[PDB]
């Protein structure tokens, strides 16, 4: 206990159980903390992350807590193959979950997934905290089918320039508003735009946005004012909500509070 701050977990308290998946920072495993408590263990790949900057930020992140936000439990920082310890989400990433056709989702379930994400985002917005890479790949699903937002703010610590350059091979072009693509203008309203694309992913059962276009073509399409169109499973009212997130003028896009109200209105009207 001596060597440890309140944000610090002793890796010796971890039992490793199975691999859950991978991503920009490498592998995530399911484990137990002190033999009893389910955790996910993000095993940060050497050289992938600005670790000292992240660790400072982790202290701020420890204080972010909302039922629809994947909880940060702590960090293992005395090693430099460092670990991030988070809430365990048994059903994995939302993108893979949507793509499993066996679920045979009702549209009521799809709207609930949108509301789960919108609640987390309204909370982050109230803390003036940008996600910066909102997308289905960064949402997770627990054993109860509840969707939670994960990896919020972590793009700030990615060392791979292919991910951080707007013309990089790995930049999230398809989730970005014109002002991000054109002049790197990030704001609450770029999270709003990404949330609209996320609603589109959900109602499309995990199709890739602009699936027939390259990133370069997508950037041209959207800068010209053209947009994604209505997924078959989206009602007119649902489509109106997602489309509102894509106003060319950022200041004409809603807040997450307004989106949440609109989503609840639709739940009352079409459930
Ligand atoms: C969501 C995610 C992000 C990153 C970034 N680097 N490596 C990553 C791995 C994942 C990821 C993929 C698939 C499943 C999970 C998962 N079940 C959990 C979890 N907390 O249970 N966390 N991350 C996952």
């Amino acid at each position: 206990g001596l060597g440890y701050g309140s944000w610090e977990i002793d890796p010796k308290d971890l039992t490793f159980l199975k691999e859950l998946g991978t991503g920009q920072f490498g592998v995530v495993k399911y484990g137990k903390w002190r033999g009893q408590y389910d955790v996910a263990i993000k095993m940060i790949k050497e050289g992938s992350m600005s670790e000292d900057e992240f660790i400072e930020e982790a202290k701020v992140m420890m204080n972010l807590s909302h039922e629809k936000l994947v909880q940060l439990y702590g960090v293992c920082t005395k090693q430099r193959p460092i670990f991030i310890i988070t809430e365990y989400m048994a059903n994995g990433c939302l993108l893979n979950y949507l793509r499993e056709m066996r679920h045979r989702f009702q549209t009521q379930q799809l709207l609930e997934m949108c509301k789960d994400v919108c609640e987390a985002m309204e909370y982050l917005e109230s803390k003036q905290f940008l996600h910066r890479d909102l997308a289905a790949r960064n949402c997770l699903v627990n054993d109860q089918g509840v969707v939670k937002v994960s990896d919020f703010g972590l793009s700030r610590y990615v060392l791979d320039d292919e991910y951080t350059s707007s013309v990089g091979s790995k930049f999230p072009v398809r989730w970005s508003p014109p002002e991000v693509l054109m002049y790197s203008k990030f704001s609450s309203k770029s999270d709003i735009w990404a949330f609209g694309v996320l609603m589109w992913e959900i109602y499309s059962l995990g199709k890739m946005p602009y699936e027939r276009f390259t990133n370069s073509e997508t950037a041209e399409h959207i800068a010209q004012g053209l947009r994604l169109y209505r997924p078959h499973l989206a009602s007119e009212k649902v489509y109106t909500i997602m489309y509102s997130c894509w106003h060319e003028k950022a200041d004409e896009r809603p807040t997450f509070k307004i989106l949440l109200s609109n989503i609840l209105d639709v739940m009352d009207e079409e459930s």
